[PDB]
C-alpha cells in the first residue's frame, strides 16, 4: 500500500459537501476529480498551459483506480504526484489519496495524458516548459 | 454588491478541474456546492454535528444566488459567511464567494437550514451547541 | 403547490447513483444542474445554439430554487419550464421538478439567462431563432 | 474496440449540461458516474438492494476506464453491461459507453464490487437474489 514517501509533489484538495454518498464516505468517482484537478493543478503552476489560453491541451486515454480506506467530507486529503513514464505527445502520471498525517494512501492510481494541438485534436510533441516540468516530477 | 466585512466566517474552497464548464469558467451550479460545503464545514467544526453521527439533520428548503464577475479553476477562491435571522427549527444564512485578495463578492447567496429529526425528519428546536455557535455567526 | 399543467415544455432527466447524498435524498444542488440541463436542452433543440460553434452564449445572472419533498435516485424525475419576462438580451426562466406521474412539484425554481458575445461577454440583442423558441414558452 | 453485442444488459443515462468540460467533450471522470449508475441500477431493480434499507451494500475497490472517441452533452449515451468474475463476496463488472446508435464503444471500463455489512463493512456471501440477478449478466 503505497506510502507518501515514493510521491515526488503534493497538493491539498478540500473535500466538499456532497463529496459523501449515500454510504457516509466520499465517493469512488470523486477520486478522479482529484486526479485531473492535482495534475492540472500542476501542469498550469509549474507548466505553461493555458487552458483558456494555449493550442495544446491534455487529454485523458486511460485512468484506474484502487480503494484501500475510505475517507469523507470534511477530512482534509492530499495527492501525491509522481510520472511513470513519458514518451513524445504522452505521459503517465501516478497518484495517491492521503489523508493528512498518514504514512498510508487510502487510494491510489494512474493516468495517461496525451497532449494534442486544440483545433486538430492531432498528438504533438510536449512544449519544453511541460515536458521539464513533467520531467521534474520523474522518480 | 457585496463587500467582505460585511460577513463573520471565511473558508477557503479549493476549486477543481471540472468546475469550470464549457464557457471556461466556474459553473453557476458548483456556486451552491461551495453554499453547502462552507455551512456544514463551520456547522461542523464549531457546531457539534455528527453527520454520521446525530439524530438531528440539517434540510436546505431554499436557496438562491445572484452572479456578479465569474471566476475560474485554478483561482482560489473563499466564502463569506454570516447568518441572517434564526427561528425555533430553521435558520437562515447569507453567503458570498470572493477570490483572494479581493473587497468585492464575485457572487453572494442566502439558503435555508430546516432542522430536523434524522428518522422522523420533524422539525425540532436547534440543540444548544448548534444554536450557540450559529449564534456567533449574528451580526 | 405549482402543478404540471402550469408549465409549457418538459425533459425527462435520468437520475444518478451519485445524485443522493449522505441523507438519502437528490442533493439540493443537484436541482440547478437539473434546471441549466433542461433549458439549454431547448434551447438546443429548438433554439439554434451552438455552444461549441455560436457566438453568442447564455450567463446565468440569477437563480432561485424551493424545496417541497425530496427525491432519490433511481426515480423517474422530470422537468417542467416556462417563460416568465422576456427582454432584449435577458430572459427568465421558471422551472419545476416533477416526479412521475405525479401532479405537485417536488421543487420549483427561477433563473435568469443574459446573452453575450462570446469574446467581449457584451449583452446583444437575442437572435431571432432563440427569441422564437423562447416566446415560444410564454404562458 | 468493445462492440455493443458483446454487452448483456443496456441502459439509457441522459447527459447533462455540466457534463461538458472545458474542452467541450464529456468529463473523463463522467464515465465513472456513468458506470456506477448503470451497475446500481441493476442490482436495484433487478436484485434487490435496498440502498436506504439493506444490511448489505457494495463498496468499489477499484475501476478502470478506456477512452477511444469522445461524446457531449446533449448526446444520447447509453450503457452496456457485463459481468466477469463472480466469488463469493466480491464481483467483477465491465461496461462500455456507447452513443446510440453505433456499434464501437466510445469508452470502455471494468469495476469491482465488494459486498459487505453495513455497520461492520466486514465482506459477505452475495444474498441469493443479487447473486442471481449478477449472474444472470455473465456471457
Amino acid at each position: 500500500r503505497p506510502l507518501r514517501e515514493q510521491y515526488l509533489h503534493f497538493q491539498p484538495i478540500s473535500t466538499r459537501w456532497h463529496d459523501n454518498d449515500i454510504y457516509g464516505h466520499v465517493n469512488n468517482v470523486t477520486y478522479y476529480a482529484f486526479f485531473d484537478t492535482a495534475v492540472n493543478t500542476y501542469l498550469i503552476e509549474r507548466g505553461g498551459l493555458d487552458i483558456q489560453g494555449g493550442e495544446v491541451i491534455g487529454l485523458v486515454v486511460s485512468s484506474s483506480c484502487d480503494y484501500f480506506a475510505p475517507v469523507a467530507f470534511p477530512q482534509r486529503i492530499e495527492m501525491g504526484l509522481r510520472v511513470a513514464r513519458l514518451g513524445n505527445s504522452s505521459v503517465q502520471y501516478e497518484l495517491a489519496l492521503f489523508l493528512e498525517g498518514q504514512r498510508e494512501a487510502c487510494a491510489a492510481g494512474r493516468f495517461v495524458h496525451v497532449f494534442v494541438e486544440r483545433r486538430s485534436s492531432r498528438p504533438v510533441a510536449i512544449p519544453q516548459e511541460l515536458r521539464d516540468a513533467l520531467a521534474a516530477l520523474q522518480s
